[PDB]
């Protein structure tokens, strides 16, 4: 039944789950992993599956499940300090050995250097929207949006002011549009080039640009 559809926090219980669901539904098919041929669908990925369970334990992801239990959709939410060491991505960034996971990793890091929202805000942490995620099955139901106006309610509850996507994505950009969030820092995938004049990545209509969206909140 694609009706009593239910949301909640994800607990580590449903991890392996949320994990399999992103295996087998989102991976192979987000605009730039699908670009560089990150992987296919069931087949996962040792750092996209590493960054997704390290986001889990952040406790401000929330699931959709629908009345047998199944998940029906995610948003895989974290939290982004302030106080985080820059550095750090740039080790990770040159520590990397997965050529197009690099690209990828590299394009969010250049366009985050970009602004500071950190500042622009006077806060110290940032509720973060990091993946978007519905199971076919259970499109048209207008999931995608519950799950960020969820994700909203519990960032209010845990105290955040300020919430930040690095939307990837034409469907997600339109969401979270429709929810009062502002681009702050945006590029065409058809403008972002190699040192040849080429694409880094060459994506799918009707996947433009990417764009940094945020919202305050509180």
């Amino acid at each position: 039944k694609l009706n009593n559809i239910r949301f909640e926090t994800i607990s580590s219980k449903y991890y392996d789950d949320v994990i399999e669901h992103l295996r087998q539904t989102f991976f192979a098919d987000e605009p730039l992993n699908k670009a560089v041929n990150l992987t296919r669908p069931g087949q996962g990925h040792p750092l996209l599956e590493q960054h997704s369970l390290s986001t889990l334990k952040d406790n401000v992801s929330i699931m959709a499940i629908s009345n047998d239990g199944d998940i029906a959709g995610v948003a895989l939410n974290g939290i982004l300090y302030g106080n985080t060491d820059i550095e750090k991505s740039r080790e990770k960034l040159n520590e990397i050995q997965d050529e197009s996971f690099k690209k990828i990793f590299k394009l969010l890091y250049e366009q985050n250097l970009k602004i500071n929202l950190f500042k622009q805000f006077d806060v110290d942490k940032i509720f973060e929207i990091r993946i978007l995620s519905v199971d076919s099955r259970f499109r048209g139901k207008g999931l995608a949006k519950k799950l960020i106006e969820k994700s909203e309610e519990l960032a209010l509850d845990r105290g955040f002011q300020v919430m930040k996507t690095d939307a990837t994505g034409a469907f997600s950009q339109r969401v979270v549009s429709s929810l009062g969030f502002i681009t702050k820092c945006e590029i065409n995938y058809t403008d972002y080039l190699d040192e040849n004049g080429e694409q880094i990545f060459v994506v799918d209509p009707p996947h433009e640009k990417l764009k940094i969206m945020c919202k305050v909140i509180n």
